[PDB]
């Protein structure tokens, strides 16, 4: 059995999360058993994984110990008719919210919070004593069951939390002591195998959990090396684990030799004999990493992404309008302001020009402030993250990348696959390998926005070039075919 | 069903505890159903009640909610062979103790404490985090099961405790906030009837518990009015409760009218309409209480004690030795130093004179310091509390009372029943009613130790008087026959 250990799945899948799900889906078609492992306690992981993987394709560490691994949404429960009718409570609704303040004849007992406005998903219930101190907090799983009660000291500080199975029995206790005004774990108690287990740390918990999963002939893959690497260090070398680096390995990629390893990858680099091999997306990173590693351990380039069959419309270009697209999380590294600037000084040459920015991150408000400021309300659109952008690549003229560090770009390959050529700063890793300037898009010089504006403008000018590049895009997309990577993965696993 | 609500049973039965058990044993022979109710959380109440009542004669409030009402000692468990063999722990024994320090390969996890030296009764286990902070304490019932985990904050302060049933499910949560450097309850959560219940206070818990017990035609009796009276105040008047006063009702018994009610009985006196009637031991206290109450509610004198069949030896007096006896808890009110003094200045007239002081309280060390100081090692004996003093009344010449306030004296009647006359300061209540000077012992003037010494000396001088008084002792013992009180109790219950 092959295990792809990450942290968890977001509401919006991240680059690492999409890469993991891709490995799983290839291993599915290949015929080899595989499973995603998730370490992070997250009571919405059921909802988050529904449109991508089955509850049997994943084990969550906390679910495992909560005997809630492969549990489904149970039947919905009317919490409000329970409280009113059954409990003879009264429910003062909080205004502009899915919240409530529960009372028993003028005794304030609890503050209820729901996710949804239909009041079907109970999020948390907060408990109060005689003097309206918030003593205890009850968190609920999206599948219904009470997952975790947390106990508060002083200023709503976390003293300890208790994780329950869906039947209500305690399976896990965590004891917090406040270091640097933030709750640090100091004791963990795990009820498992009709026995009591003690760990000082969530890492020690991580290690225990792996040793349970592990049978002889099973293989691990560490994908959030921040958390996964420290967990594997406390695991016997007898247990094979393969490092997977999801990005650039060093702080400044221009200083190949005189640069520290990223805080995230420092642990695995320190214990390089622990890992059977290490996997990057790009040939360059295999070469660069192996030199820095000095060939202590084998390195392989298997790309996080692949091209699949296209059974939606490709390159149906309305000759009157020009759709440019960014498909990138709204984070600072992606430098999406430069694209709003580019569209600023480009409307006068191409009016009825549109830029559709697919993603949701932290820079949402900062980005929105510019599209407003420059009057680009009717030309630039902050389209929320969405999977199945196949209908959204159909009328796309170009893809833009203006990030500075990317590693393999999943959104870059996805563009080429839909025959949409991409104009990207010439950075490491990914764009270099995936783009041949004047083959399937252009490599621009880093942060050289005038070069950027010139080529984007040139490409909007001669559609004969867009069509030529759009062809070669599909061509390049094929070298990363689902077959190319099923084999490439199968060969890698067999050698190990 | 008749319920006799107290707090709990000690290792050593108190006057209130013995009085309650007596009521129960009379109601047994009478044929009316009865049960002791105990409010106090005490995990040794099983052991404490074994030689006096059956687990079906008593309901403990916490046992009730812990689904541990009428549970027996389960089979003994080798905690040390569990920890060594099963858990692969190592057990560093603490010297001069039934304690242990549990370790997992040099990780200090828990401090184990047993009651017994056979290491069969596990008392408590204390839990430690990475930095040897005492985070959590596990208390065990004497019947085996984990009763209560307690969670500690700051300086081993109680933040909250969780009460479990023997199967391990949580039945009760208590949340503490520190007022005046001592843990005060502020929230209680009770899992009962497949529902959640909230109380601010242990009194509110007390009231709830009663309303569950109570069926139509059931009768209550409040015997620790400190705790029981406040509990009954929050109970519907529909529920009959009868006050039972176990002592003198006022702070100074000499100030019948210009004296405050005792802190212990203040609550019932404030809510006198709540109680259907009020029961004292002595006729005098019925008269005194009814005048102070102004006859708002009926008062009855039913004595806490009775005389039973004597099938052990009575008055087998070794003519060469003189055994005097105190049968009184070693507390200050009993003034037992005066008896050590009396024996001091009495050895020279009666050498080979013995005083046997049956009791255990707080004054043990203070009392022992005098028997030592005055060289009375071979004449005065601090015999630990013991029930079945029937073999111990056999060679008794006299009983001494030198207390100042007593109410009915159980040990006084018990003396008379064994034909042992008693010499007692002339106090309220009890001695006045039970002793007729020159009938069955003598009433001495309060704290008049020279009068005391004179009569005790006179009675040791003429054994013809001891025999005459010893007869009339048995005579008086009969007026308080088990039959006299079965009837007296039956008449009282029927009128109500």
């Amino acid at each position: 059995m092959n295990y792809f250990v990450g942290n968890s799945l977001g509401v919006n899948l991240t680059g690492i999360e999409k890469a993991i799900i891709n490995r799983l889906n290839l291993f599915k078609e290949m015929g080899r058993p595989a499973q995603c492992v998730f370490l992070s306690w997250n009571r919405y992981l059921y909802r988050n994984a529904q449109n991508y993987i089955t509850s049997s394709d994943y084990i969550n560490m906390y679910d495992f110990f909560q005997e809630a691994t492969y549990l489904e949404r149970n039947e919905p429960f009317d919490w409000l008719s329970y409280w009113t009718d059954e409990c003879h409570y009264t429910l003062k609704h909080v205004e502009n919210s899915h919240d409530f303040r529960i009372y028993d004849q003028e005794r304030f007992l609890m503050y209820a919070h729901f996710q949804d406005p239909k009041y079907r998903i109970l999020d948390y219930v907060n408990h109060f004593d005689s003097q309206r101190r918030k003593v205890k907090r009850d968190f609920y799983d999206v599948r219904g069951f009470l997952s975790c009660s947390r106990i508060l000291v002083d200023k709503q500080q976390t003293l300890c939390e208790f994780f329950y199975n869906p039947e209500g029995d305690t399976k896990l206790e965590k004891y917090f002591s406040y270091k640097d005004g933030k709750p640090e774990v100091q004791k963990i108690i795990v009820y498992y195998a009709n026995k009591q287990y003690f760990f000082n740390n969530e890492t020690e918990l991580g290690a225990f959990f792996i040793k349970q999963l592990y049978q002889h002939g099973d293989l691990f893959f560490s994908d959030r090396n921040v958390y996964t690497a420290p967990i594997f260090n406390l695991t016997p070398e007898s247990i094979p684990v393969v490092a997977v680096l999801h990005s650039t390995h060093i702080k400044n990629i221009d200083a190949l030799d005189s640069s520290p390893f990223k805080n995230v990858y420092k642990a695995m680099f320190e214990n390089l004999s622990r890992y059977r091999a290490i996997i990057v997306s790009t040939e360059q990173q295999k070469l660069d990493v192996e030199k820095r590693i000095n060939h202590t351990i084998p390195v392989v380039n298997i790309p996080v992404g692949y091209s699949e069959t296209i059974d939606t419309p490709v390159q149906t270009l309305d000759q009157r309008s020009v759709k440019l697209i960014s498909v990138a999380r709204y984070s600072p590294e992606k430098q999406l302001h430069q694209q709003i600037e580019l569209i600023k000084r480009l409307v006068s040459y191409v009016p009825k020009i549109e830029l559709h920015m697919y993603g949701f991150g932290s820079e949402s408000k900062k980005l929105n402030e510019l599209i407003q400021k420059y009057g680009l309300e009717n030309h630039v659109y902050l389209r929320g993250f969405l999977s199945n952008l196949d209908q959204e690549y159909s009328d796309a003229y170009l893809s833009l990348i203006t990030s500075n560090m990317e590693g393999f770009s999943l959104a870059l390959l996805e563009s080429l696959a839909h025959g949409v050529p991409v104009i990207s700063y010439d950075i490491k890793y990914g764009p270099n390998e995936l783009i041949t300037s004047d083959f399937n898009g252009y490599l621009i010089t880093k942060n050289d926005e005038d070069a950027l504006f010139d080529k984007v403008k040139y490409v909007i000018d001669h559609p004969e070039v867009q069509q030529r590049l759009s062809k070669g895009s599909l061509a390049k997309a094929q070298q990363y075919s689902k077959a190319s990577l099923i084999k490439q993965w199968d060969q890698f696993v067999r050698l190990i």
